């Protein structure tokens, strides 16, 4: 679009959110293994 | 709104987040198939 901007704060926040999503995915896979 | 801005960094980050949400959804569907 126009006038690109780098929201430096969201980068750290997005890294943390990505880590928590990884951990949620790992827990879900553990549940799947348990059910199997 | 006003003065549109393209946060080029979030685009890559959003792609990664979308991939992880896809994988979470796939795991949830696998759990559902297991329970059924």
């Amino acid at each position: 679009q126009g006038i690109p901007v780098f929201d430096g704060t969201r980068a750290l926040d997005f890294v943390q959110q990505f880590a928590r999503m990884k951990e949620q995915l790992d827990t879900a896979k553990d549940q799947l293994a348990e059910a199997q």
